[PDB]
């Protein structure tokens, strides 16, 4: 009934959101896929596992991701002193510069969707769908 | 702000169910991409061009998935009887069977993570994001 089709509505909302995104990304050379490894590591350096595992894609995307990133310059792979195998993903000035170029991208994107929304009902979903995403990520892993 | 918090939590939600969704429709022997074909293709034959279109995946990815599916007998591409190359692809009885078992694991899986609300807020959220899928959709194509 309805809440079948809350979770179908929200798959297609990100397909199409997705779809939408890589493409405005493009003009910052981003995948949305990439601006989502900017993201992650914006607020600190992260492994490659928990960057596959955190959004659902493979390693060897991930690899090809940060391999990416890394040419040009936004991540660098950092080492511990002795345990050089241990490997952090870490942005660079030069990538936080292009994250928040990205979030910008994002954000009047997402003003653009949201528009027949008002602040309220904007607010309403999201302490709801919230609620949804809490469970789903206790069931799923 | 939240506008932005609303797309990113259906972006967390969506690969958290997909996962789930992988998981659980596992043991029908398909995969949230396979099922996606039944949804399709239950209530009409469809090109395998729409298939690609509509889901937000390569021609490769539908390729295989139909191949696998025509393999398990859930489907069958139909040609023209004048031009053989026009092909649809039309759920089988089967098909449809094996697909109704799939809805049955969607919407328990659903019921469970909208569990925290109501049918009311339920009903709410999904006025106000069917808003949202409907200008993303107006947007990306
Ligand atoms: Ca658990
Ligand atoms: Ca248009």
């Amino acid at each position: 009934e309805n809440r079948i089709q809350i979770m179908s509505t929200i798959a297609k909302i990100y397909r199409a959101m997705s779809r939408e995104l890589n493409r405005r990304l493009g003009e910052l050379n981003l995948s949305y896929l990439d601006f989502l490894v900017l993201r992650a590591t914006s607020d600190g350096p992260k492994t490659m596992a928990y960057l596959a595992n955190r959004y659902f894609v493979t390693q060897s995307a991930i690899t090809a991701s940060v391999d990416k990133l890394e040419e040009m310059g936004l991540v660098v792979r950092v080492r511990d002193r002795e345990d050089r195998r241990a490997i952090l993903i870490e942005i660079t000035e030069k990538g936080l510069e292009t994250f928040n170029k990205g979030i910008e991208i994002y954000k009047k994107l997402a003003n653009e969707v949201t528009g027949d929304l008002s602040e309220d009902e904007v607010i309403l979903v999201l302490d709801k769908i919230s609620k949804i995403l809490k469970r789903i990520e206790e069931i799923s892993q």
